[PDB]
């Protein structure tokens, strides 16, 4: 079972660079709008506590350099929405895919197209942690790189990159510019909350193990959802929501193992450990595969 | 903790097509006016058990090949076989053909795979060519003709085309000249690989990545000679470390201030003592599928912990 990213071509065709002065970051070009982090308008001095409303009133369309490679796109309008800048340009991107902007929950996975100077560098899969941070590679110049999922022909953009926290983890916004988590776009030390294990994804991975015939951990017990949630919290596992129970439905149906029976199996693994045994060849419980990821990787779903 | 990163797949996505012969469907790679695909597309279920490919191919005409680029049929106007790959000349040039090369990769090197089904891209992930010439991929029925590649500037270097799954669940395939990596054959028979070994230079690169990310518990004050390291490495079915490998670890050694032979002494202790339930970069196992180049790409401008 490997992390698999979505094919990145539909997103590569949307990446541009945005420059104010000597500050360059990435933007997302959809139709005739370029979306990017608003801190492109900040200088070194502005960054500790920028007054973004005051910095933006001093900017005109002609102050923004938007480039698709070396090709300039003329800016014909600008506005700020939360922590994102929207630059209207005079050219509709002919590579614009069918798309949506979505706000994801903790535990949801997405692909990141890491970009520098508007040029795609790499693609990887990551998970939104319960503390609203992501673990992955973002270097200087990576801001405005996006996270996404693809369903059939349609790109759901869920993340735009803004900052690195002291622990080396990353924080950003949805494409409406609202941060995930209690973070703000200013050059100040900010701490993430204590992270927890993504319970719904551990359950998905136990279902994946059962599908592949690795089922030694199936016990003969059940639990209520409330009793499970109170025990899970003692082991720094996220409580399950009704939505989590429902998204496990397909794997529960495929395996014939009721969700609350799998919860009872996980509770015994937390209380007793694995006693030297492995699951899918791992001594560690994996929490960055969603129920969708398990079905996707076992069933060979494509996109176009 | 430290993630595998694939190359952006768009330049390859624009080359993927579907190839069908009778009821056998797989993927092809469309470059200029040629579609490259695994030759076993010409086999029925029965043929795949023990195929005489020259005999099976002479019984085929251009019209027996259905090539589809999405909805659009590409007319086949010529065919030839090069080792285990079929080359279908079509009457249309692919406008999305990138600058490209065909390369044969060395064991220990990494590449990105674009897994495809019915000519449609499904997923992208990083693989290493193992010393036993298998890859640990994710490939289902219909995945054959999926390719592996690296990208340098604008240029796609295609190194792998997918053909089969071994009984152990690992994967085997060819270069784009149709020559298998490893002692495998394109027949529906159970095939074992040679006993695999661990890619030593890649483990060392990953331990450097761990140190750069502040994960340092495994460092020690032993050093070793290269020869004495290699004696222990070989005992544990690790590949020998060459002076060329020591040289390519130079930049990571400079970044961390840990001499390559000091990192070798750390790895020797990990092999002899195990990890004792501890993790490195959140892994319970020593990872050998990042090259020094792969690590340098992610660690370049990182501030030392
Ligand atoms: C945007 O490209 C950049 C991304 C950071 C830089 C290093 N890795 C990243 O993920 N964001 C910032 O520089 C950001 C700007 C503020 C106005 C939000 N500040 C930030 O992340 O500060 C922490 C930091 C900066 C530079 C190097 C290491 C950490
Ligand atoms: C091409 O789409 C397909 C890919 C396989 C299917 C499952 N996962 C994969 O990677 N290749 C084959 O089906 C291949 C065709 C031969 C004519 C090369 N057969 C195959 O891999 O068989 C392996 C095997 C045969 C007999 C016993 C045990 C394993």
């Amino acid at each position: 079972f490997r992390k698999m990213a979505f094919p990145s071509g539909k997103v590569e065709g949307c990446m541009v660079q945005v420059t104010c002065g000597t500050t360059t970051l990435n933007g997302l070009w959809l139709d005739d709008v370029v979306y990017c982090p608003r801190h492109v308008i900040c200088t070194s001095e502005d960054m500790l506590n920028p007054n973004y409303e005051d910095l933006l009133i001093r900017k005109s369309n002609h102050n923004f350099l938007v480039q698709a490679g070396n090709v300039q796109l003329r800016v014909i309008g600008h506005s700020m929405q939360n922590c994102v800048l929207k630059l209207k340009v005079d050219t509709a991107n002919p590579k614009t895919p069918k798309y949506k902007f979505v706000r994801i929950q903790p535990g949801q996975t997405f692909s990141v197209l890491a970009c520098y100077n508007g040029s795609p560098s790499g693609v990887y899969q990551c998970a939104m942690r319960p503390n609203f941070t992501i673990k992955g590679s973002f270097l200087n110049g990576s801001c405005g790189s996006v996270g996404f999922n693809i369903d059939y022909d349609c790109v759901s953009f869920c993340y735009m990159h803004h900052m690195e926290l002291p622990t080396g983890v990353h924080a950003g916004t949805d494409l409406e510019g609202n941060f995930y988590g209690p973070f703000v776009d200013r050059q100040t030390a900010q701490a993430a909350g204590t992270d927890t294990t993504i319970t719904v994804n551990v359950l998905a991975w136990l279902y994946a193990a059962v599908i592949n015939g690795d089922r030694w951990f199936l016990n003969r017990f059940t639990t209520t959802l409330n009793d499970f949630n109170l025990v899970a919290m003692k082991y720094n596992y996220e409580p399950l929501t009704q939505d989590h129970v429902d998204i496990l439905g397909p794997l529960s149906a495929q395996t014939g193992i009721a969700v609350l029976d799998m919860c009872a199996s996980l509770k015994e693994l937390l209380q007793n450990g694995m006693n030297g045994r492995t699951i899918l060849g791992s001594a560690l419980l994996e929490d960055e595969f969603t129920p969708f990821d398990v079905v996707r990787q076992c069933s060979g779903v494509t996109f176009q």
